[PDB]
C-alpha cells in the first residue's frame, strides 16, 4: 500500500509492456536509466500514482529520450526528446564496457603502440572511463568513453599491477571508431604481480584468529512490514533503492511519546566524484561519477552471510531493469542489522550512590558496490539516543600507473616502477529536510572568543554565535575547524518545552573540498565539491547536484543553477547538500589491495526533545 | 620478570614498610601520590630496581616531601621537601573531600547565606573544587578547595539539579578554617528532580529491546602472560597503570615476520583540563585539572560484565596505595577484548573474477573514571592493519547553575530556571615515540594547491609539502583541517624496501583548543591546551605537560619550559604531546544524564611496511 515500497518485477516487466506498446523500447533501444518517482508534495490523493523515469539510448544514433511513465494507469505521461549536446549524455551502459577493448584490438595505432612494447593485444585489459569535457570540439554530441590499458599476464591475474603508461585512446562507442590513440612515450611495465590470493604473496595464513559468535537469539529488536518499512526502538523509516543513488532512506522519524516526529524527508548520496590530481596529460582528464555516469546502484554486491555481514542479518533484495526492461534481482544487496555500540550513559554518584550503565546499540542499513578497480561500502547508522550518521568506506584496487624515474610530485609509489596518482573520493549528501514537518531554517553555529576585559575579568569567557541563512545566495557556506563551525536545522514554529526552536545539528568532518584549479573543467562539473555545505529550496526537479545527465556535460548544471534562484529558505521546504570526502595520497600499506579507509557525517538533535531520549532504555 | 609488570599488593606493602623504618610514614602523614617509576633509558643493567615515587602530604603543616624508594634494595634514594608556594601543592586527597562540606556547616557566614535561602544545612552538599591561582595573595603557601552548594532534597536525590547559585566559599583544609564567604545575591533554586532512575521521570521501560549475545566459543586470540603482557594478531605490549594517568601503554610493537618492530614506547592521557566558559565570579575560577589534580587512575570504576564490558572479556585488577601506605585492589578495574570491525579489504574484481572479502577485528583497553559529576572512559584500540586509535568517552551529569532571568551568552537551558555553562574537555595525549627504535623525525605535512598553467595546463593538478621539524622552538604546531594538515613520525635510519623512511601518521580531529583569553590564568597553567602538537626531546623528569604539582601553580611549568631548551629533535629520542578535547554547549538532551560524546585521534602507518600487513588475514 505504500508509495514507498520498492519497484518489483511485476512493475518493471509492465513499464517494459508500456514501452513497447507505445512504440518506445523497439530492438535498437537500451534503458540507460530506470527508477520510480517520488510522491508529489501533498500525498493527500488518494491511491498512489507509481510512476517511473526512464532514459531510452538509441544504438543505431537517434536522439535520447527521456520517458515517464505511469503503471497504475498503464499509460506513458510524456516523453521528450533529448539534445545531448546541450543537456549531457546518458549514463554509460554496461553493455558499453567491453567495447573499448575490442575496438582498439583491431585499430592499427593501437597494435602499433603494443608491438612497440613487445605486449600481446590478447593480454592488455583496457578499462572504460568516461570522458568529461574537454578541448576537443569534435567529441560534442558523441558518446565517447577513453581508454587505459594494463597487461593481465593470465586470466586471473590482476592486471592494476601492470599499467602501460605513456598510451591512452579515445573511442566513439554508438558509432564504434576509434577517434584518437596518444603515445607519449616508453614507460616500463611494472613486472611484481598484486596477485593477494597468491600464497608466495601472503605467506601462510595466519591461524591465531578465534572466532567471534554475534547471535540474536530471540532474534532482531526491528520489523519490516510491506517490503522495505522499518520500525526499531522509535525510529521508522523506509528503505528505498534507485539504481543511479543505490540505498535511499525515505520519511526518517521518531516515536516521541505518542506523536510520530518527522526528522528527515529524504536522505541519499546524490552524486560521487573522483578526481584525480596527476598532470600527465595521459591522465589529467580523468575523473569519474561513480553515480551520476556509471550509477553505483547497478554495481551493488551479493552481500554474504558471515563475510560482508556478520550476526542476525535480514536482507533486501532489490530489483533493477536491465537494458531491455527485464527485472533483474540483485540477492542480498542490502543488509540490515542492529549492533553493540558500548556505553550509552554512565555515572556513578558519591551523594546519591546510585551506580547507573546504559548500552547503547545502532541499526545499520549497508550495500557495497564494485565500479572497476574501486570498492565503497555505503552505511547509514540510527542511535538510540537520536543521533543519524553517515560512513563511506573505500577500499578495492587503487588505480595504478609507472613510477616516473626521478620521482614524481603527483604519484605515489606502491611498488618497484609502480605509481599511484593522487586523488580524492568525495561524496554530496542530499537531505531533504523535515524537522518536525517543513517548515525549517538552517543557522551556521560558530565559537566566539571573548576578551579579557569588563565583564570578562578573568579571561575564561566564551560564546557562540548563530547566523541564519536566509536566501539561497547566501547559503553557500565553508567549513571552520577552527571556530568549531557546524550547521543547526531548525523548524522556527516548533518549540520544546524551554520555547525554542527544535533543531537537529550536523557535524562534519571537515576534510579538504575539491583541490583542482577553480578555472578547470572539473571545478566546473563538480561545482557542488567546492563548497562544504549548500542549501536550496526544494523543488521536484532539483535532485543531483551535478544535474541529470552529468556524461560530457560542460559544467555549470545542478546546483549553481539552483542557488541562482535566490528563494526563500527561511521557515521552508528546504534541503541540504553536504559536501565530504577523501583526499588520497597512496602509500604502500594500500598495495596490492587496499585496507578500508573511512569518511562521513552526523547529526544529533539539538534541544529537539525535552530530555534525553533514552531515560526509557532498561538494563538489560 | 618483566620491570613493566604491574605494581603488586606486596610491593606497596614494602614501601610502607620502607618508609615507615626510615622515619618518613608516622601518623600525621598521608600518601598523595604512589606510583612505579619507569625503567632508564637502557635496561642492559641485568635485574631490575623496581622503584617507586611517592608524595607524602604532612596534615599538620609541615612542609611536604618528594621521595623515591627502591624496592628491590629497600632503601631510599632520596627524600626533597617541597617548597609549595615555589612549586605548587601536592594532589588533592580523597579524605579532604568531606571537609569542606563539614567545615562549611558550623560557619556563621555560610549558615547565614543558607538561612537567607530557607535552606536546611543537613540537606546542602558542598562539591570540593579545586582552587586554582587568582587574586587572592592570602593563598600562597595554602592548601585551599573552593566550594559550590547543591541541595539534596533526599538521600537518593540527585543534587546536581538543585544549584545554590551567587553562593561559593574558600576554605584551608589543613587549617581548617574558611577563609572567604561570598554572596553575590540570590538566586532560585531549581526544583524539578532530575533522577534517572524515578519511574515518574523515565515512563514505563522499553520492552522493544532483544538481547545480543557476543561469545567466543574457542575464547579469545590474545594472550596475556606475566600478568599484563598482551599478544595478538602481531601486536605485543604491556598494559601498565599509574593512580595519576590511568591506564598507560608500554612497548607497543608489531611482529613484522619474524622481527619485532617498536612503534611507541609510552603511551598515555598524561593531563586533562575542564575549563568553564561563564564569567560569573561564583564560578569564573573553575578548572579542573582531573588527571594532575585529582587522579583519574584512583577513581576508576569496577566493570561488570554485560554492563560494562559485553563479550569475552578478561580483566585486569590494578593495585594502589591508599592515603596510609596500604594496598588497594581495584577489582575489574581494566576490560579487554577484540571486538569485530566490519569489511577490512574487499574486491570483486572484473577481469579476473576473484571475489575477496576480509574481516576487521580490533583489540579494546579501557578503563572508567568518575571525578564528582564526570564519567570518562578511556579507550585504546589496536587494528589488524597497523593502526592505533584512542578514543575518550564524556558522560555522566552536567555541571549545573541557575539559568538568569533574560538569558545568559555563556550558559545553556536545560530545564525551567536550570543552566549549564559552558565549557570544554580538553586531552593531551603524551607518546614516547620508538618509530623501528628512536632515532625519529617528526614532519609537518600540508595539500598543496596548485595553479592553472604551464605544467598544470587542465588546472587538476595537486601535491603535498612536507616540513622537517628540526629544534623544539619550530616545534609548536597549530592544525589546518582546511590544507589537510596531518603530522609524520618517521625514521630517517630505517628504509622500507622502496628506500624511503618508514613512518606512522598522526590523525588528528581539529577540534578547536583552548578558548580562553591568552592573558588568563587558565592559558598559563593550561597552556600545553592552546595548541594542538608539541614535540621534545625525551627526558626522564619530563613527565606531564603541566608538571609535577599542577594543584594551584602560578603557571608556565611543563611544556613551555620544556620547549625553551630548543634541543635538537630531527633524528632523535622524541616526545608527541597531542593535544585534542570537546567544545561542549550542553544541550537539552544532556540532561538529566547526558549520553556519550567522544573525541580522539588515531595513528595508521605511512611507508612502515613494504605492502599491506594484512595479506595473510584468513577468510574464516
Ligand atoms: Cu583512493
Ligand atoms: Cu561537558
Amino acid at each position: 500500500a505504500s508509495p514507498f515500497r520498492l519497484a518489483s518485477a511485476g512493475e518493471i516487466s509492465e513499464v517494459q509492456g508500456i514501452l513497447r506498446t507505445a512504440g518506445l523500447l523497439g530492438p535498437e533501444k537500451r534503458i540507460a536509466y530506470l527508477g520510480v518517482l517520488d510522491p508529489a508534495r501533498g500525498a493527500g490523493s488518494e491511491a498512489e500514482d507509481r510512476r517511473f523515469r526512464v532514459f531510452i539510448h538509441d544504438v543505431s544514433g537517434a536522439r535520447p529520450q527521456e520517458v515517464t511513465v505511469s503503471v497504475t494507469n498503464g499509460t506513458v505521461i510524456s516523453a521528450v526528446e533529448l539534445d545531448t549536446a546541450a543537456t549531457g549524455e546518458l549514463p554509460v551502459l554496461e553493455e558499453e564496457f567491453e567495447v573499448v577493448e575490442q575496438l582498439l584490438a583491431t585499430d592499427e595505432r593501437w597494435l602499433k603502440a603494443l608491438a612497440a612494447r613487445n605486449l600481446d593485444v590478447s593480454k592488455v585489459r583496457v578499462a572504460p572511463l568516461s570522458a568529461g569535457v574537454f578541448e576537443y570540439a569534435e567529441e560534442r554530441g558523441r558518446r565517447i568513453l577513453r581508454g587505459l590499458a594494463f597487461v593481465q599476464d593470465f586470466p586471473e591475474d590482476s592486471a592494476w599491477a601492470h599499467p602501460v603508461d605513456g598510451l591512452v585512446a579515445y573511442v566513439d562507442v554508438v558509432s564504434k571508431e576509434v577517434t584518437r590513440v596518444i603515445d607519449t612515450g616508453v614507460f616500463p611495465v611494472p613486472a611484481e604481480h598484486g596477485n593477494y590470493t597468491d600464497p608466495e604473496l601472503t605467506g601462510p595464513l595466519r591461524t591465531t584468529q578465534k572466532p567471534i559468535s554475534i547471535t540474536q537469539p530471540e532474534g532482531p529488536s526491528f520489523t519490516v512490514t510491506g517490503g522495505n518499512h522499518i520500525e526499531w526502538e522509535k525510529w521508522s523509516l523506509d528503505v528505498g533503492f534507485d539504481v543511479r543513488e543505490g540505498v535511499v532512506l525515505h520519511n526518517i522519524a521518531f516515536r516521541d511519546g505518542d506523536r510520530l516526529r518527522p526528522i528527515i524527508n529524504r536522505a541519499s548520496i546524490a552524486e560521487m566524484v573522483v578526481p584525480y590530481g596527476d598532470p600527465s596529460p595521459i591522465r589529467s582528464w580523468q575523473n569519474y561519477f561513480d553515480t551520476g555516469e556509471y550509477l553505483v546502484g547497478q554495481y551493488a554486491n551479493s552481500l554474504e552471510l558471515g563475510c560482508d555481514c556478520l550476526g542476525d542479518i535480514t536482507y533486501l533484495s532489490p530489483v533493477i531493469s536491465d537494458a531491455f526492461g527485464n527485472p533483474r534481482e540483485i540477492r542480498n544487496g542490502i543488509c540490515m542489522h542492529e549492533e553493540d555500540w558500548g556505553i550509552l550513559a554512565k555515572h556513578s554518584d558519591l551523594w546519591s550512590g546510585i551506580n547507573y550503565t546504559r548500552r547503547n546499540r545502532r541499526m545499520v542499513i549497508s550495500f557495497f558496490t564494485t565500479i572497476g578497480n574501486y570498492d565503497y561500502g555505503f552505511y547509514w547508522y540510527l542511535y538510540l539516543d537520536g543521533t543519524i550518521e553517515f560512513e563511506a568506506k573505500a577500499t578495492g584496487v587503487v588505480f595504478t600507473s609507472a613510477f616516473p624515474e626521478g620521482g614524481s610530485d603527483n604519484i605515489s609509489q606502491l611498488a618497484p616502477g609502480l605509481g599511484a596518482p593522487f586523488h580524492q573520493h568525495i561524496f554530496s549528501a542530499r537531505l531533504d529536510m523535515a524537522i518536525d514537518g517543513f517548515t525549517n531554517r538552517v543557522e551556521e553555529e560558530d565559537v566566539v572568543r571573548q576578551t579579557m576585559g569588563p565583564g570578562n575579568e578573568r579571561g575564561n569567557a566564551f560564546s557562540r554565535k548563530r547566523t541564519v541563512l536566509t536566501r539561497e545566495s547566501e547559503a553557500v557556506r565553508e567549513a571552520d575547524a577552527r571556530t568549531g563551525r557546524t550547521w543547526i536545522i531548525s523548524n522556527p514554529e516548533s518549540k520544546n518545552r524551554l520555547n525554542e526552536p527544535v533543531g537537529y545539528k550536523l557535524h562534519a568532518h571537515n576534510q579538504p573540498t575539491l583541490l583542482a584549479d577553480p578555472g578547470s573543467s572539473i571545478a566546473r562539473r563538480a561545482a557542488f565539491a567546492t563548497k562544504d555545505l549548500w542549501v536550496t529550496r526544494y523543488a521536484d526537479d532539483e535532485r543531483y547536484p551535478t544535474g541529470d545527465f552529468v556524461n560530457q556535460h560542460s559544467g555549470g548544471a545542478g546546483l549553481p543553477s539552483y542557488i541562482a534562484q535566490d528563494r526563500d529558505i527561511d521557515g521552508q521546504d528546504i534541503v541540504v547538500w553536504h559536501t565530504f570526502g577523501l583526499t588520497h595520497f597512496p602509500r604502500v600499506e594500500d598495495w596490492p589491495i587496499m585496507p578500508v579507509d573511512t569518511v562521513g557525517f552526523k547529526l544529533r538533535p539539538e534541544g529537539f526533545f525535552d530530555r534525553s531520549p533514552v531515560l526509557d532504555v532498561p538494563a538489560n
